[PDB]
C-alpha cells in the first residue's frame, strides 16, 4: 500500500553515560563514540573512510584509548555501528558500511567487489541504518608499537559514499560506534605518545603514518596523521635536510625551529580531515633521526 | 535575597559553510554581558548568586531541507578552551545534537553552592558555574543564512546587595577600565601608525564616545559593523560621539593615532 | 607483662583488583598505590618529603591518573596511608605521618611543630602504622592548570625521618595510599602533556616546577621535577640564552639540540628521586619562550 | 513576577530660618528618578507593581542644640500642592 516519504527526519542524539564495571580478570566498559562525518562524493565510484577497530587507537575512539592504557589485552563482546542522517530526502547516492576482519587489506576498487564483503548493509543517505559485527572469544593485545595487524587489530570499518548528485548537501552523515569492550590484565600507565625514528620504528599509540616517495628534490616523508585534532610533532635531524617541515595539505601549521644538522623542530599540526599531514625531504634514504607525535 | 526566573535570547546561529566546526562559547555567570542582557542589571546591584535551575533550548529557524547539525553541550570548567573536534565535544556529559530545522533542550544539573557575582579578573574555577558550547558544522552553500536561536531558561538566586555597578563603562586608552565588560580594545602598528580597534562583546545598540588629547591619524572608522554613524570632530582636545550597531560577537570601530597608549578617555553603553 | 622485640618483622604485600563501579553521578575508583620510599636521616631535626593529595597529580597517583583525565571533579570519599618497614629493629629514629589540610603552606622547621599537626601519627622505622584521615563532602576541581592550591588539592602529605644512626639501614619504609575517590562529571579526554612559558603559565597535569635564583651568570630557572620517573623536556628560545639545559642534581640526563636564538632542545632526563631537574641561565628575567615535559 | 525589599535615600533636609514650613515633596513611584536610585533599574522591567510593605525612618544629622521641626507626612493624592499652613500639614493622616 502507500508509503510516505517525508522531506527529512530528524534523529535526537543525546551522549549516555558509560557504564563500567569490574570483573574477576579486569574491568568490562561500555559506551558511544564518534568516529567521523561522511561528506558527498558525486562519483559513481565509490571513496572510502577507514577506521581500525581497536582500543588505543585515537582515530577511532577518544575516551576509551585513556582506560585502555592501563590494560594489556581486550575482547570486543559486544560492537555495532549506527548512521545518524543530517540530508534532506532529495538527496541521491548511497552510502555503505562494511567491516573488514583484515585491518591491512586496503579498501577494494569498484563498487561491485564492495558488496561481496559479508554483512554490508547500505541505505540511501536520508535514512538512518545499524550495522552490527559479530564477534569472538579470542583476546588480542592492545595496541603498543609495530606489530603485523593481523596479530592486534580486531578489524577495520569501511565507509563509502558515491552517486550524489552536485547541487547536495555537503555533508550526509555520521557514524557513531556502540562498544562493549572487555579489557583484561594490568600495567603500569603508559604514556600517549608515539615515538620513533625513520627506520621504521614505533612505539605508543597510532597518531601517525610515515610514507615514503621518491622525487627530484629527494625522498619525501609524508606525516600522515589517521586521528583529527590539535597534534604536535618534534623532530630532531641527525644530517640537514633538503628543506624542514612544510604543510602538505593540513590547516593551520605552524613550525618554531631550524632545519640543520643537529637542530629539531616543533610543529604544532592542526587537522581538520583524517588523512591530512605534513612533509619534509632529504636526499637521504631512511635517514637517521627522531620523531614525536603528541595529541596537544 | 531574590528569587528571579525568567527566559532571555543568548545568540542566533548561524550557517557554518566551512569543513571544521564552529564553537561559539558563552559564560554562565549572571555578570557576563555575553549570554544575559536583562538578569545583568539586576546581578550589578547584587554579589552573589545561585542557579537554583538552569535550561536551554534551540528554536529553529532554517527551512526543512537545511542539512548540517547543531550541537548543545555544558562544560562546568569555564576555564577549559573550546574543544578541537567533534568526538570531545559529543563526549561531554549531556550533550544534545539535532537537525537545524528541529528544536531540543538541554537540563543542566545544577548545586547547592553559591559564588560571587563575576567582577573580570578572578578565577573562572571560582566565580562562574560554568560555559556553554555551541556548534555549527556540516551546512553547504544552499542553506539558509541563519539556523536557530539559543535561549537560556533560568531561576536565580541573587543573595546580599551592594551598591550598583556602574552601567556604562569608562575607561582609559591602554590603561585602566571600570564597569561592566562591554568592549575590550586592542592594538597593532601599521603603515598609518598605531591602530586601536575595539570589539563588543555584546550584541545590541551601542553608543561609544572618545575624547583625544592629541589630534590622532583618524577619527572613528566602520571595521565591520552592522551599522555605524559618527557625530563628532576628530582634531587635538576633540571628542566623538557615535553609535555602533553589533549583530555578531567581534564587530566594532577603529582608529589610528601613531602614538603608542594615546592619553584620553572613553566611554562605552549599551543604549 | 613480658613483651619480646623480633629481629625483623616481614609484611607480605600484593597488588590488589581496584575496585571501579559506576553511579549516578560519575564512576567510584578504589585502589592503592605507592607514593615513595623514606630515606635515612643522621640528624636530629626533619627531613620532609611532600606529597599532594589530588587525582591527576604524577607524583602521587599513577594509574588514577588517567581514569582522572576524563573527569572534572572528585571527591576522596575514603583515604588512608600506610606504613611498611623494611629495615631490622635495631635501627633508631622515627618516622612521622601528617596530613595538612593547606596544599600550599611549607612543611615545618622544628620537630616541635611537626607533632602539632593534628592527626600526626609516629613510630619507631621497624614497626607499621596506619595514618587515616577523615574527609568531607565539598567537590574541587581536578589540577588542570595553574590555580590556586587552596581551590583544588584537598590536602597534602608529609613525611619525615630523624634520630637514625650513623651504620642503619639505607632505607626505611614506603607510604602506600588506599583510596576511594568519586569522580563526577565528564569532558573530552585531556592530554597529559604540560605546557606553558617561563611567564607564569602552566596547562596540563603537574609534572614540572620552575624556580627563578638570580646568579653572578644571570637568572637560573630549575626545572625540577615532582614524580619520578622518565621524562621528557622539550625547550624553545626566542632569545639566545646563557647556556642551554644542563644536569642540575638529576641522573641519566641527555640533551639534543642547540642554545641560540629560535633554536629548540630535546632532554630525555630521568629522576630517580622526587625533587632532581635540570637547569638553565638567560640573562633576561621571565624569558620569552616556551617549554613542554613528557612521561617518557 | 518578584518581589524585592530595600532601604533607599530619598535627600537630606536643609535648615530653614523661617517658621513657615518649607516643604520638599517626592512622588512614590518605582520609575520615580527623584525618590528610588536603585529600584528604577529593575522596575523598567516591569509595567505593574504593588506595595506590600513601606515606612520612612528620619534618621538625624544635626548636633543637640538645634531647634526647629522636621515633619513627615504621606498624601495619597499626588498631584496635591502641599498644604500652605501649619494646621493643614498637622492634619493629614499619620503625620510625625
Amino acid at each position: 500500500t502507500r508509503l510516505s516519504a517525508p522531506v527529512a527526519l530528524a534523529y535526537r542524539e543525546v551522549s549516555t553515560q558509560p557504564r563500567v564495571s569490574t570483573a574477576r580478570d579486569g574491568i568490562t566498559r561500555s559506551g558511544s563514540e564518534l568516529i567521523t562525518t561522511l561528506k558527498k562524493n558525486t562519483d559513481t565510484e565509490p571513496k572510502y573512510t577507514t577506521a581500525v577497530l581497536n582500543p588505543s587507537e585515537p582515530g577511532t575512539f577518544n575516551q576509551l584509548i585513556k582506560e585502555a592504557a592501563q590494560y594489556e589485552k581486550y575482547r570486543f563482546t559486544s560492537l555495532r555501528f549506527r548512521y545518524s542522517p543530517m540530508s534532506p530526502s532529495t538527496t541521491g547516492g548511497k552510502v555503505a558500511l562494511a567491516f573488514d576482519r583484515d585491518a591491512a587489506k586496503p579498501p577494494p576498487n569498484d563498487l561491485a567487489s564492495l558488496y561481496n564483503i559479508e554483512g554490508c548493509v547500505s541505505s540511501v543517505p536520508w535514512t538512518g541504518f545499524i550495522l552490527t559485527v559479530p564477534t569472538d572469544s579470542t583476546d588480542r593485545f592492545v595496541a603498543d608499537g609495530i606489530s603485523d595487524p593481523k596479530l592486534v587489530d580486531f578489524g577495520k570499518l569501511i565507509m563509502a559514499t558515491y552517486g550524489q548528485g552536485a547541487n547536495d548537501a555537503a555533508q550526509l552523515g555520521e557514524v557513531r560506534v556502540e562498544y562493549t569492550v572487555q579489557l583484561k590484565n594490568r600495567t603500569g600507565s603508559t604514556s600517549d605518545a608515539q615515538i620513533g625514528d625513520f627506520a621504521g620504528v614505533k612505539d605508543g599509540p597510532r597518531l601517525v603514518s610515515w610514507s615514503k616517495t621518491k622525487g627530484t628534490a629527494g625522498w619525501e616523508h609524508d606525516c600522515h596523521f589517521l586521528g583529527t585534532g590539535n597534534f604536535s610533532l618534534t623532530l630532531f635531524y641527525e644530517k640537514a635536510p633538503v628543506s624542514g617541515l612544510e604543510n602538505a595539505d593540513a590547516s593551520d601549521f605552524s613550525v618554531l625551529g631550524e632545519a640543520a644538522a643537529g637542530s629539531v623542530q616543533w610543529a604544532g599540526v592542526k587537522v581538520a580531515e583524517r588523512g591530512q599531514g605534513v612533509k619534509m625531504v632529504t636526499t637521504e634514504e631512511q635517514p637517521k633521526g627522531k620523531w614525536q607525535a603528541l595529541r596537544i
